[PDB]
């Protein structure tokens, strides 16, 4: 049906970026996240205590050089348990290849398939409201979900863990996170904050 026309836009969009800089997996994760905190703020016109959670809406960005890892944490509604096992549809449990989504793919296919141009793996942590906390880890076609050992350390949102390859460590440099997400966020009603560094401290720095 129409899953075959999202799947067209999403290798259009994905091949499209590898001539400009892979950058495409930077964007869909702010606008991801930014729809995920328009989501919940659309649910607390509704629900009195919808925040009591966490109480800001922010989309907060951490780089760890050393490990090679980039964190990207919204606030958002989060992602219920049931809610991670389903994903966009195409991803199957671990050890279960061998045996509606067209809309998931093309809300959260270029986001999710477009990570592993820089990425190899993709975790997610989310937290949603009347559901415990858990951590959901996948390889681009599998995938497996646990409850996170910490408990609920979020609050409520998402965290999106990317595993980043070696060949894209220039992306965990200040400078150039900096730079492409004041790009992609100067139009997010929502605060963007990266961690930065002043000389020497270390603190959130606002970017929209
Ligand atoms: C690939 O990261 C996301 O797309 C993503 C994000 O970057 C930031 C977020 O806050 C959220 C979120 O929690 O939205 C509530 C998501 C998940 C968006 C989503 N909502 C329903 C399905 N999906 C796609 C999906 C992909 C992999 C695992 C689970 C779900």
């Amino acid at each position: 049906f129409a899953f075959q026309a999202e799947v067209n836009r999403m290798m259009k969009l994905i091949i499209n970026s590898l001539y400009k800089n892979k950058e495409i997996f930077l964007r869909e994760l702010i606008s991801n996240a930014s729809d995920a905190l328009d989501k919940i703020r659309l649910i607390s016109l509704t629900d009195e205590n919808a925040l009591a959670g966490n109480e800001e809406l922010t989309v907060k960005i951490k780089c760890d050089k050393e490990k090679n890892l980039l964190h990207v944490t919204d606030t958002g509604v989060g992602m219920t348990r049931e809610e991670l096992v389903k994903n966009l549809g195409t991803i199957a449990k671990s050890g279960t290849s061998e045996f509606s989504t067209s809309e998931l793919i093309g809300q959260f296919g270029v986001g999710f398939y477009s990570a592993f141009l820089v990425a190899d793996k993709v975790i997610v942590t989310s937290k949603h409201n009347n559901d415990t906390q858990h951590i959901w880890e996948s390889d681009s076609n599998e995938f497996s979900v646990i409850a996170d050992p910490r408990g609920n350390t979020l609050g409520r949102g998402t965290t999106i863990t990317l595993v980043l390859k070696e060949e894209a460590s220039d992306y965990l440099e200040l400078d150039t996170i900096k730079n492409l997400v004041k790009k992609y966020s100067q139009f997010i009603n929502f605060p963007i904050y990266v961690w930065s560094s002043k000389t020497t401290v270390w603190d959130w720095e606002l970017m929209n």
